[PDB]
């Protein structure tokens, strides 16, 4: 039940991924994470069904680093995706994210979608209109948006306290969670997925002024597990309800005692939902 540390060497370059789990192949990773071997607590249920590849992008881990900035794209990630899945020789495989890990998915379907066996998307949006709804944190007529811009901003400096950053990350949690219980015990469970300054730097200020799929995922063809938070503040529910609403073949699954982070605020109904993608 350990997550398995490999390197793969492919035509677009080196990267660490983790595998845990039999079943058909999922992909699994994040825009702007780095992962080790504790593995994922998004990741952790699918491995109870699939083959998990949890993927360190590049700059991640010990993966290969970028040598342009254009490298860190979500078109040059499915590329890079793609060498992965090709250097594994396997045909077709799942690919699961949430937040914008969910995005990745979204362009991942749009790109290449006669790849993927499926998607499943988490508290995502089919576009940058999630930060302009009064609903996201990101909106500035959220009420809680100018604390939020002074927590990422500390978060995303290098030089922020130990201290400071504990404190930060804290009160960053509890505003994600439903439930301060369900917090506390999700703290338990192994995890990783550090923030990864260059790939997050890349995202806000290059890729999302320019991110919309909504056009394009009308023509997304394949099995769409779309699911969300019903109090989630980062893409309100309503983003997720526009994603399965555009793509043909998609369901939506809410998930109402939870924030931002259904796989451990309701664990349960998580792994229903893990099962019901089968």
């Amino acid at each position: 039940a350990m997550w398995t540390t490999n390197i793969i060497k492919t035509p677009r370059g080196k990267f660490e991924y983790f595998l845990k789990g039999e079943g058909p192949p999922l992909c699994v990773t994040h825009l702007y994470s780095e992962y080790n071997d504790n593995g994922n607590t998004f990741a952790n249920p699918f491995t109870d069904h699939y083959s998990v590849y949890l993927v360190n992008l590049k700059g991640c881990g010990n993966s290969d680093s970028a040598k342009n900035d254009s490298e860190y794209s979500m078109t040059e990630t499915i590329k890079d995706l793609e060498a992965i899945r090709e250097a594994l020789y396997i045909n077709k495989w799942g690919f699961a994210g949430h937040s914008a890990g969910g995005m990745l998915a979204l362009v991942y379907a749009t790109e290449a979608q006669e790849s993927l066996t499926k998607i499943i998307v988490g508290g995502a949006a089919a576009s940058k209109e999630y930060a302009s709804h009064k609903d996201s944190i990101y909106c500035s007529k959220n009420v809680k948006f100018n604390r939020i811009v002074s927590i990422m901003n500390a978060l995303n400096d290098d030089s922020t306290v130990q201290e400071e950053r504990k404190a930060l990350s804290r009160e960053w949690a509890l505003m994600s969670f439903y439930s301060e219980e369900k917090l506390e015990e999700a703290l338990k469970l192994p995890n990783s997925g550090k923030t990864v300054g260059n790939r997050l730097n890349y995202f806000r200020q290059v890729e999302y002024k320019d991110y919309d799929v909504r056009q394009k995922l009308k023509f997304v063809k394949i099995p769409s597990f779309i699911y969300c938070g019903k109090h989630d503040v980062q893409c309100p529910y309503i983003f997720s309800c526009e994603i399965a609403n555009l793509i043909p073949n998609a369901t939506l699954t809410k998930f109402e005692e939870s924030n931002h982070n259904p796989f451990v605020e309701e664990i349960d109904k998580f792994n229903q939902f893990v099962n019901d993608t089968l």
